[PDB]
C-alpha cells in the first residue's frame, strides 16, 4: 500500500502542510487531515515526512513496540525550553531516556501512589477552606487556578517538598507550557529572527530560575540530613543518582521541573472539563454522590476506597474519552517496519490522533457523553487515554488515583453550577499541543454552593 495525503507539489505540499499546522494548531490540523484524507495519512512537518494516524490497530502496534519509544520536534525549540535530550517527556535520546524514565516510574507507583490519595485530599481541603483566594464578589470561582494550585501543592509535597510561592509558580508554569507549545514545531527560520521568540525565552528562564532556588535548598537539606534512609522522594533519588555519577545536574534539574509541571498542565484541565460535565449531567452526579455515601460516608478518603468507586472511574474514563485534554501523541520510528498496510521508514514522525480514534472505533455511542459507553468492560486496545507500552504515560495509574481523590473531596462538599448555558461543547477551546480552554475568553468560572 502506497500512502494517502496531499500531493508533494515539488516542494509546496511540505510548506502548506507545515503552515497549516502553524495556522490551525497541531490538533485541529491532525483532524482536518484525517477527515479529508484517510485515517492513516502522510504530511510534512519541517522537511520530514510525518504520519498522522487514527487507526486503533496502528496505534496499538506503535505503542506496544520498543522501536517507537521516541518523540519528535524542533531541536532549537526543545533546546530553548530545556527538553532537548534532557528530561523524559520530549527526551528523544533513546539511551538517556532509558536511564531517566525509571526514576519517574518508581515515584509514580507503589508507596508514593498510596501516599498520593491523602496528599491530594488534604491539599484540596486546605484550598477549599481558603476559597476567598479564588472567588469573585459575584461568587464565581476561578476553577482553573484553584485546580492548578492544588495540583502544584500536591506535586511538591510528594516529589520535592520545599516551600514555594504557590500562586507565582502556577503562573510561571503556564508561561512555560505556552512557550513549549509555541516552539515545539516552529521551523528553523523562526529562530533566526530573534525578536520573535525572546518573549518565550523569558518565560522559560523565569520558571527555570524559580526552580533552581528550590532545588538549591533541597540540595542543602539533603547534605545536612541525618536519617536519609527514612525520607526518600523523587527529587532526592535523582540528586543521589547524580552524586554517584549516573545523572547530570542539568538533567536532574529538568526532571524536577518536569514532575512539578506535569499535573498542573494536564490534571487541572481534565478535572475542569469533568466539573463542567457534572454541572450539566445531574443524572450522573447523583449516581456519583450515592456511590460516595455507600462507599466512603463521612470517613476520610483511603487507598482501599478507590477501586470501589466504580461509577466515578467510568465517569472519568468517559470524560477523557468524550472531552480529551491530551487528544494526540507524538512518536518517531527508530527502525523500519510495515504498519497495518503501509511501509514506514526510520526517522518517520508519527502523530497518533487518539481523540479521533475514540469516536471512530469501539464504542456504542461515540459522539455523546454517556456511561453506557463504559457499561461493558473496554479492551485497552480500543481506548488508550494515557497510552501504554515502554513510553506510555508515567502517571497513568497515579493520575486515576488523583482524579478520584479530588472529585470525591470536592463533590462531597459542593454542588457545582456553570454560568449561563455554558457547557464543555460551548466552551471555546484552543486545540494545538493539548486541547484546553481558550483563557482569553471568559465565562470559564463556576459556582460552588454547599451540601446539607
Ligand atoms: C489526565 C491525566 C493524564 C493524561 C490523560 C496523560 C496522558 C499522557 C499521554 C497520552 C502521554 C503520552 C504517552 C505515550 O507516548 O504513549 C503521556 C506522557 C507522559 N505523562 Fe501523562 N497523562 C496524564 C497525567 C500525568 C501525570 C499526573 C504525570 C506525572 C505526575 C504524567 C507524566 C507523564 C510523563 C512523564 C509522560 C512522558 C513519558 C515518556 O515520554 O517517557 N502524566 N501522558
Ligand atoms: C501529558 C503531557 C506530559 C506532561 C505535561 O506536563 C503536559 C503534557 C501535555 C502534552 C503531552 C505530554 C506528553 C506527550 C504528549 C502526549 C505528546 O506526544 C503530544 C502532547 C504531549
Amino acid at each position: 500500500s502506497s500512502i494517502p495525503g496531499p500531493g508533494y507539489c515539488m516542494g509546496i505540499g511540505p510548506l502548506i502542510s507545515h503552515g497549516r499546522f502553524l495556522w490551525m494548531g497541531i490538533g485541529s490540523a491532525c483532524n482536518y487531515y484525517n477527515r479529508v484524507y484517510g485515517e492513516f495519512m502522510r504530511v510534512w512537518i519541517s522537511g520530514e515526512e510525518t504520519l498522522i494516524i487514527s487507526k486503533s490497530s496502528s496505534m496499538f502496534h506503535i505503542m506496544k513496540h520498543n522501536h517507537y519509544s521516541s518523540r519528535f520536534g524542533s531541536k532549537l525549540g526543545l533546546q530553548c525550553i530545556g527538553m532537548h535530550e534532557k528530561g523524559i517527556i520530549f527526551n528523544n535520546n533513546p539511551e538517556l531516556w532509558k536511564t531517566t524514565r525509571p526514576f519517574f516510574m518508581k515515584a509514580l507507583s507503589g508507596p508514593g501512589l498510596v501516599r498520593m490519595v491523602t496528599v491530594c485530599a488534604e491539599s484540596l481541603k486546605t484550598h477549599l477552606d481558603r476559597l476567598e483566594e479564588v472567588t469573585n464578589e459575584s461568587g464565581y470561582v476561578d476553577v482553573l487556578t484553584l485546580l492548578r494550585r492544588v495540583m502544584l501543592d500536591t506535586s511538591n509535597t510528594l516529589f520535592l517538598r520545599i516551600p514555594l510561592d504557590e500562586s507565582a509558580i502556577v503562573v510561571k508554569i503556564q508561561g512555560y507550557f505556552d512557550a513549549w507549545q509555541a516552539l515545539l514545531i516552529k521551523p528553523d527560520i523562526f529562530f533566526k529572527i530573534s525578536w520573535l521568540y525572546k518573549k518565550y525565552e523569558k518565560s522559560v528562564k523565569d520558571l527555570k530560575d524559580a526552580i533552581e532556588v528550590l532545588i538549591a535548598e533541597k540540595r542543602r537539606r539533603i547534605s545536612t540530613e541525618e536519617k536519609l534512609e527514612e525520607c526518600m522522594d523523587f527529587a532526592t533519588e535523582l540528586i543521589l543518582a547524580e552524586k554517584r555519577g549516573d545523572l547530570t545536574r542539568e538533567n536532574v534539574n529538568q526532571c524536577i521541573l518536569e514532575m512539578l509541571i506535569a499535573a498542573p498542565d494536564t490534571m487541572s484541565v481534565s478535572l475542569f472539563f469533568m466539573l463542567f460535565l457534572i454541572a450539566k449531567h445531574p443524572n450522573v452526579e447523583e449516581a456519583i454522590i450515592k456511590e460516595i455515601q455507600t462507599v466512603i460516608g463521612e470517613r476520610d478518603i483511603k487507598i482501599d476506597d478507590i477501586q470501589k468507586l466504580k461509577v466515578m472511574e467510568n465517569f472519568i474514563y468517559e470524560s477523557m474519552r468524550y472531552q480529551p485534554v491530551v487528544d494526540l501523541v507524538m512518536r518517531k520510528a527508530l527502525e523500519d517496519d510495515v504498519i497495518d498496510g503501509y511501509p514506514v521508514k526510520k526517522g518517520t514522525n508519527i502523530i497518533l490522533n487518539i481523540g479521533r480514534m475514540h469516536r471512530l472505533e469501539f464504542f456504542p455511542k461515540p459522539n455523546e457523553f454517556t456511561l453506557e459507553n463504559f457499561a461493558k468492560n473496554v479492551p485497552y486496545r480500543y481506548f488508550q487515554p494515557f497510552g501504554f507500552g515502554p513510553r506510555g504515560c508515567a502517571g497513568k495509574y497515579i493520575a486515576m488515583v488523583m482524579m478520584k481523590a479530588i472529585l470525591v473531596t470536592l463533590l462531597r462538599r459542593f454542588h457545582v453550577k456553570t454560568l449561563q448555558g455554558q457547557c464543555v461543547e460551548s466552551i471555546q477551546k484552543i486545540h494545538d499541543l493539548s486541547l484546553h480552554p481558550d483563557e482569553t475568553k471568559n465565562m470559564l468560572e463556576m459556582i460552588f454552593t454547599p451540601r446539607n
